């Protein structure tokens, strides 16, 4: 029973990420922003799950969800939210491959973080 | 609704299946991550606690009988202090478990989960 549930929940972030608009304040949206900033992390399997949004992969400029941005951790504190162009980056079309993202996807990396902090 | 609040409610029907399959005993990424936003975001059940109540060994325990997570508890210093399984309250009467009792957040996380994200985003 839990192994259905598991998928159903893989299932439903895919959709999200592909259904992420980046101008919508949507709660969903802000819960998974949240998780790839936090866990350090970009889609549920790989950020290559990233490229079936639509909306993302039409822009001229390398550009990413700015969640998945690889940052420092600040004092006290976080998350960006919608799409990052990245820097210095010849409107070449959008390149995953050239995204300054977390390689990992966040279906493994939670299932540690969980097994790690609690 | 929209198709984000679509995806919304089957979030929401994937929590309370698991809140029903939950079991004290098993070691489960999914539980851990539910009993994580209980203890952090501060709430239990998802629309309410009584949620709980359709898990059949946790309604068939002799004593007052709740989640661990749900439990109101302090904030630690630098820690991320989250207690799985089933909490019994603090020698009682063997009255059977009572709901009423539970020492747990009483609101549910599907309200205070989405209130936590539009303050601190």
């Amino acid at each position: 029973n839990m192994g259905k549930l598991k998928q159903e929940m893989g299932g439903i972030v895919t959709e999200l990420i592909r259904d992420y608009q980046s101008s919508r304040e949507d709660s969903l949206q802000d819960a998974w922003d949240y998780v790839q900033a936090q866990v350090k992390c970009c889609g549920w399997v790989s950020f290559y799950q990233w490229t079936d949004n639509a909306e993302l992969m039409n822009r001229p400029e390398v550009t990413y969800p700015c969640s998945c941005e690889v940052k420092g951790e600040e004092d006290n504190s976080s998350v960006r939210k919608g799409f990052c162009e990245a820097p210095g980056q010849t409107q070449s079309g959008n390149h995953p491959e050239d995204w300054p993202v977390y390689q990992e996807g966040c279906m493994e990396k939670v299932q540690a973080w969980l097994q790690e902090n609690l």
